[PDB]
């Protein structure tokens, strides 16, 4: 039985992706070690259903511990954005814990995140092949890397343009990060693996893939279904509107936004008179009377929502989103048109690749780079409310018919190329 | 690696869900044989994807031949309705061959159709464990049962009644005897292609009055990844959604002058959009296609019906209410118009009916299709659309198929883990 032992990176859309994948490589009779820190491997275990549980093993990764930075907060889900660079310390400091699992278990093969570029160091001393696996789609790398062979040519192949806010969102430092993010995809063995699909990427694939001189494998799309973590009251609720006819709000399991963004938000929520279900956080809020105003139209959830089940109703025609990538994929496999309201690294691309499939729209934000609630309120108005944007609905009902028509002959690719690897690699060995 | 030999009647809908079963216990590691005539392999060929060819191999069952009967009538698809005699005295033939095969392969297990009896016999001489699979629902099962044991008492847990058309003697306790056989020698139990939500109540009667346990491994539905698509969904593309009806009588029916004249006249009347399958032996009002212009599409011999119920532009299936094809419309959400013409469809329209999610067209009491029914129940259900109702539990109900998965298949799989290490162990 041939072993592959996964490494996402410390959060919940990661972990998500990888568990997605690893289902996937589970039906193909290949055998999982899942590798996470226990907060994070606790987090994601309703999502593995008892079936694969006999080949698909989690397995603890120990960081550093201290009562200032205990294993609890070995996540970035629900993170204080000020303890991300100690999580990120410990993370590295998990290295000679992770070279001792692979000692010990000697999988065949590493699927590795792109935010350790250790990962693939250790494995390559253990004689273990390794492979990069992204959780994020195509558009936002090869977007990061043309300019580095092309500083003075625009992107080819589309008219997105990345707002101000984020083009200045030590260039020695910038440069470092981007060094350590490429080398996880160029040490990657023969190929990379990426959560996306060619109607989507295709172009933006076989652009990455020139610019690394390497094969770019797409495995998506990669969404969970759940086959009651408060679900009974907001479905009875559901129930109650009419179809297609309220916005789930949401920014993602790492994203806290400020008061000020929270009041364009809610202002716009409001003045669209759209039925609304949002899920608020608070680190490991909203205008006074605002849910008094909402009244009956306006549901907020706090902590945590099941996302999939409410995309899912027939009374959602919308999402208001950061444009996470897995929120991106579970939106177009379910149909529902994206408002997307990105917040930082991967969204704003993320929220482009939307608006010129036009499966969903984005709300701009202003010159100074400040969310603006006539927007969120417009655009809720023209695809939820009234409505008028029957292009984009129509769009994303085509995407979506488009998406659950695949099955696992999306994994196909990825089990030849693994396959390949680890014959030639036995032979050298 | 545990092997299987399947055997299905040698029905196209036969084949067609025992292709589904035979996929569920390949992704769950066992070797499947599937054994039917090679007309019948032939057509079922094409919904086998290649990833499963390693697992699932097909074994050709010969039954006698003749320049009068030969191989490629070996099948009830678009069969002479009078060779279905010949048919049927040929596959009992077949039991010498199929010996011979269970001989050579041994599979360590038989899973066989309900016109069979023969089938199970072998198995038990060559001491291979058997287990009966209907691929229609239980409705049907438990209303034959019923009378049987309770002559003078009305079907429980149910209001429907069969038209006369129907209803109409030691021949007949014959075919019952050896159908009920195929069920009562299965190994511990019975698989049927059905769900609890909408057969829960008649699943466990059948048990009782069996006394045998009945499994459930439904939903059991193919989809689809050209067959005449490419031009048919130009076609469909160009019309509102949920405004078209298919028309299909599936694989073992040719209805009569009379009949299509009434389904012609009602689709009509109407004035729906409309893709119809007329089919002829191994017909029209003169005019009715030239009035319906592109209204209404006339397709020869087959279509793809998986992809056509699929389309936006599909808002109803005028159906023979066979099995699979209600199975489909379910899973697809599709609302039924039943056009029910004989075995089990009666049956099945009358389930479809009482679950909400169709609606039956009545016959005359001297059992003629009633032309007036086809255009008033399409008008209400699709072109109007004034059975909100219909439509919502359709829609309720593909939502519910859709939410099943693999687990629909554990109780089925852990029995036959169980009776394999019985047998073996007596073995
Ligand atoms: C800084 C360097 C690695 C940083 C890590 O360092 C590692 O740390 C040690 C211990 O940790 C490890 O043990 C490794 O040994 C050591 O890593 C080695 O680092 C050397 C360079 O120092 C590589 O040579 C060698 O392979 C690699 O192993 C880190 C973060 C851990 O420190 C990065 C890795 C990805 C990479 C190679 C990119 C992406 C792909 C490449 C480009 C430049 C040019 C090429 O691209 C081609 O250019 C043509 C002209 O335009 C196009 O025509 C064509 O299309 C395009 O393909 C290429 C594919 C090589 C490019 C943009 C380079 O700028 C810079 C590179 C960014
Ligand atoms: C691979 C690279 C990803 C870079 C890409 O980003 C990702 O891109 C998206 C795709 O779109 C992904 O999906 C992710 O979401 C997104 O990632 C997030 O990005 C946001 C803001 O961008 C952060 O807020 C958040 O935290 C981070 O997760 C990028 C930037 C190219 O886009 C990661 C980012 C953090 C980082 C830089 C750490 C932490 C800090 C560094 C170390 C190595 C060495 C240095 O650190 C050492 O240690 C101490 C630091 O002070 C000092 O003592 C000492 O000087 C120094 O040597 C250094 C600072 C460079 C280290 C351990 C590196 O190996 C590996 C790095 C892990
Ligand atoms: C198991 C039984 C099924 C009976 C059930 O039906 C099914 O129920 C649905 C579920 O609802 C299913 O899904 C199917 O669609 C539906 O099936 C179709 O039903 C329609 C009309 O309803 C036919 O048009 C069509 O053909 C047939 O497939 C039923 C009736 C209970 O409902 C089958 C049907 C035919 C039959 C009776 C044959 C053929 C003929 C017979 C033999 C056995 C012995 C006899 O043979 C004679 O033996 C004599 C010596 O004793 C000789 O004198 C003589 O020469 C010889 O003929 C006999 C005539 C009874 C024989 C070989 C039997 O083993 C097995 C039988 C195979
Ligand atoms: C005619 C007989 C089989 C015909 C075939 O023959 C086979 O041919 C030989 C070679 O071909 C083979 O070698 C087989 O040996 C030989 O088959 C044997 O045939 C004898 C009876 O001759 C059985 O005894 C024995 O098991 C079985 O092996 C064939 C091929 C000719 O077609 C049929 C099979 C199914 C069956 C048993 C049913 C369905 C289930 C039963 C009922 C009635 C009573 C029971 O039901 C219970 O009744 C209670 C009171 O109401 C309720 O309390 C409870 O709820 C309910 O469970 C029971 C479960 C047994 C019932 C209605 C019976 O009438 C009549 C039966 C119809
Ligand atoms: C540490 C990293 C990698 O280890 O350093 C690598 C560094 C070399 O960058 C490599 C790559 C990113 O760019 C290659 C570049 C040299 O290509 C020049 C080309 C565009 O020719 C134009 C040139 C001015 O004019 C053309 C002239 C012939 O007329
Ligand atoms: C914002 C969002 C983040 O989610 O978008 C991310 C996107 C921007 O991706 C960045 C990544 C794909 O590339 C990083 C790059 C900017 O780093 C430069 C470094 C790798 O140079 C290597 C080497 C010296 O260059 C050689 C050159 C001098 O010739
Ligand atoms: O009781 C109701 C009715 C079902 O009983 C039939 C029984 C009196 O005999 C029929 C016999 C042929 O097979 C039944 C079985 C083997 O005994
Ligand atoms: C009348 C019902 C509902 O109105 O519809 C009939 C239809 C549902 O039948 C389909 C079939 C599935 O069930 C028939 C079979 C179960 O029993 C038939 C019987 C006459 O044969 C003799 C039988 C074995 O003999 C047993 C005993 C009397 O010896
Ligand atoms: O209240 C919530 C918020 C998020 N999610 C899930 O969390 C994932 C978030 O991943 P994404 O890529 O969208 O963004 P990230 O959290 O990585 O920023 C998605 O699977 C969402 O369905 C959820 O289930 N309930
Ligand atoms: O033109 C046609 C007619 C029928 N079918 C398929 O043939 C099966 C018919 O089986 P059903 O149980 O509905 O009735 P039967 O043919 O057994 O009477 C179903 O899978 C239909 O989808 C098809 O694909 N194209």
């Amino acid at each position: 039985t041939t072993t592959i032992l996964m490494l996402p990176w410390l959060g919940y859309g990661h972990l998500s992706a990888f568990l997605e994948l690893a289902k996937s490589l589970s039906r193909r009779n290949f055998h999982i070690y899942f590798c996470s820190t226990s907060v994070n491997l606790d987090a994601i275990k309703p999502k593995l259903p008892s079936s694969f549980s006999d080949s698909i093993q989690f397995v603890e990764l120990h960081l550093p511990s201290s009562p200032e930075f205990p294993p609890h907060l070995h996540t970035t889900n629900g993170l204080p954005p000020t303890l991300m660079p100690a999580l990120h310390q410990a993370f590295s400091m998990a290295a000679q814990h992770f070279e001792s699992i692979l000692q010990t278990l000697a999988p065949h093969l590493l699927i590795y995140d792109s935010l350790q570029p250790w990962a693939p160091r250790v494995a390559s001393s253990l004689k273990i092949p390794a492979i990069n696996f992204n959780t994020t789609g195509v558009f936002v790398i090869s977007q990061g890397l043309h300019p580095i062979h092309y500083p003075h040519s625009k992107f080819p192949f589309s008219e997105f343009v990345l707002h101000n806010h984020w083009k200045a969102m030590s260039t020695e430092r910038t440069r470092k990060r981007g060094e350590a993010f490429l080398y996880c995809l160029h040490a990657s063995c023969s190929v990379i693996l990426i959560n996306s699909f060619r109607e989507l990427e295709g172009k933006y694939m076989d652009y990455l893939s020139v610019l690394l001189n390497k094969k770019v494998v797409p495995v998506g799309p990669l969404v969970y279904e759940p086959n009651d973590e408060g679900y009974s009251s907001i479905k009875n609720w559901l129930d109650k509107k009419e179809p297609s006819s309220t916005v789930f709000v949401s920014f993602g399991s790492e994203y806290f936004p400020s008061k000020e963004e929270m009041e364009e938000i809610a202002h716009g929520l409001e003045a669209s008179e759209v039925n609304f279900i949002w899920v608020v956080r608070f680190p490991q809020a909203l205008p006074k009377g605002f849910l008094e105003r909402a009244g009956e139209r306006g549901m907020v959830v706090k902590g945590w929502a099941p996302q999939a089940k409410i995309l899912k109703h027939w009374s959602t025609g919308g999402f208001v989103s950061h444009c996470g990538w897995n929120s991106v994929m579970e939106s177009m496999m379910f149909g529902v048109p994206i408002i997307g309201v990105p917040m930082h690294v991967d969204q704003p691309f993320n929220a482009g690749l939307v608006e010129e499939a036009g499966v969903g729209v984005e709300a701009k934000r202003d010159p100074d780079g400040k969310i603006q609630r006539d927007e969120v309120a417009k655009l809720i108005k023209e695809v939820v409310v009234e409505k008028t944007r029957e292009d984009v609905r129509k769009k994303a009902r085509e995407m979506s018919e488009i998406l659950r028509s695949k099955g696992e002959e999306k994994f196909d690719e990825m089990v030849a190329e693994i396959s390949l690897l680890l014959k030639i690699e036995h032979h050298h060995h």
